[PDB]
């Protein structure tokens, strides 16, 4: 009986979903649908899993089909708003909270995401640097503050140690030290080339990392397994530092600190999350806004901007948060010129930099996050030879051993955040490569404690269903 195997199917692929096991879930609704391709509930559970995995344009795309089906199924039109503002489509998520809202004047869930959504439209039609209407000189810093503080302005590895320390303890940097490191480090990385290159010697070695996701405790146990950085321990963070866990000012200010003490041997890579459309939805806006102000946040906001986009090593492995382009012919000169200082346009070299993943098959696709593109070995293999490239090192996707080398090894994952939101059970991992020998070096490690704050507890509503 196809109907009943189909609802099967579904009940299994809810168990895969519970389990947090998505990819599983993802698969068992595929079949589901594939039996019985026109019900809403399933095109619905399947576009909330696509959520949980990031993957909004295939969430878009299932809450549109289930809302197609049933116009009343109040499920799509949330699944479909949170699709839509991960996209940057903050009018069209407006007008299905607005849908909701109506076909319910009571709900309080409904006005609550209604109004959340308006805010931020609110704020986006609004949107000089925010530096300007600051006045850090004339802050003062309390006498009962016994939290670390700056040597004259400067940064140092004292200071770092302190910080480090203080932070472990769940305490808060003084504002006016956080406002200086802030203000330093706009000031270090808008001099940077969109293309940071590096020489590697034959003796030297140089550690990446993948997204850390404001996963404090496991950036210490970083630096614990592998070392603090400095002059001889050289470092990559490869984007992805903030949102979703609860702990991203203390991951961020400690990595800009590193940056200004070590400025070159620790380099920050941008990812799809030092961007305000993922800030404002998956909890860095908000734990900035609770711990600082507004305006901290928009500091923050504009620094990420100057973040370089890709890295380079001896000419040979070419390091980027997402992947490869959407267009043939794209060069290492290209790269080098992009402008970067704004937010990544919908399309273009610098939104697959921070967007882009490899797909198994050729080709390109476009992509299940709903922007950028999925690109295949051939594509890979084109943009390598054309730039006289070994490979590239890319993260931004979860994987269970932390890495994951793809197109016949040309296109290498690394992944820094163990037991991801508190949930996947993954393994993490960081590189080494060494000037002699650029092959990578994977070292595992598994998730530390951490105090009893939850996954995305300063975040809005918007994006927190199921
Ligand atoms: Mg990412
Ligand atoms: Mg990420």
């Amino acid at each position: 009986g196809t109907l009943k195997r189909a609802e099967e199917l579904k009940t299994q692929a809810n168990d895969y979903f519970k389990a947090k096991d998505y990819e599983n879930a993802i698969k068992f609704y595929s079949q589901a649908i594939e039996l019985n391709p026109s019900n809403a509930i399933y095109y619905g559970n399947r576009s909330l899993a696509y959520l949980r995995t990031e993957c909004y344009g295939y969430a878009l795309g299932d809450a549109t089909r289930a809302i197609e089906l049933d116009k009343k199924y109040i499920k799509g039109y949330y699944r479909r708003a949170a699709s839509n503002m991960a996209l940057g489509k903050f009018r069209a998520a407006l007008r299905d909270y607005e849908t909701v809202v109506k076909v319910k004047p009571n709900d309080k869930d409904a006005k609550m995401k209604y109004q959340e959504c308006s805010k931020i439209v609110k704020q986006k039609a609004f949107e000089r640097s925010v530096v300007d209407s600051l006045d850090i000189e004339s802050m003062t810093i309390e006498d009962e503050y016994s939290g670390p503080k700056l040597e004259d302005g400067k940064v140092t590895i004292t200071f770092m140690k302190d910080l480090m320390q203080w932070y472990k303890d769940q305490k808060k940097l003084h504002r006016k030290c956080a406002y200086q490191i802030l203000v330093q480090v706009k000031e270090v990385l808008c001099k940077l080339s969109t293309l940071v290159e590096t020489t590697l010697k034959e003796t030297e070695k140089i550690t990446v990392c993948g997204d850390t996701h404001g996963q404090f405790y496991d950036l210490l146990n970083i630096f614990e397994l592998n070392g603090l950085p400095s002059e001889t321990n050289p470092y990559i963070f490869n984007g992805d530092f903030v949102d979703r866990g609860s702990f991203s000012v203390e991951v961020i200010l400690t990595l800009f600190g590193f940056k200004l003490l070590y400025p070159d041997h620790f380099h920050l890579l941008r990812g799809n999350h030092e961007t305000d459309n993922m800030n404002q939805i998956y909890g860095f806006e908000g734990e900035v806004k609770a711990k600082y102000t507004a305006q901290m946040y928009e500091l923050f906001s504009e620094v990420f901007e100057w973040l370089p986009l890709a890295q380079c090593i001896n000419g040979k492995v070419l390091i980027m948060h997402g992947g490869l382009f959407s267009e043939d012919g794209v060069t290492l000169d290209d790269i080098r010129k992009i402008e970067r200082n704004r937010q990544p346009p919908d399309s273009g070299p610098m939104c697959d930099l921070l967007w882009s993943d490899p797909q198994p098959q050729n080709g390109r696709s476009v992509s299940k996050r709903g922007v950028s593109c999925q690109f295949g070995p051939d594509v890979t293999k084109a943009f390598l030879e054309e730039n006289q490239l070994d490979y590239i090192i890319r993260s931004h996707e979860v994987k269970a051993e932390g890495y994951e080398v793809a197109h016949g090894g040309r296109c290498v994952t690394v992944f820094s955040a163990p037991n991801y939101c508190d949930q996947m059970g993954n393994k993490a991992s960081y590189i080494h490569l060494q000037g002699s020998d650029l092959r990578p070096q994977f070292h595992q490690f598994t998730a530390v404690p951490h105090p009893n704050v939850k996954p995305m507890a300063y975040a809005n509503t918007l994006l927190q269903l199921g």
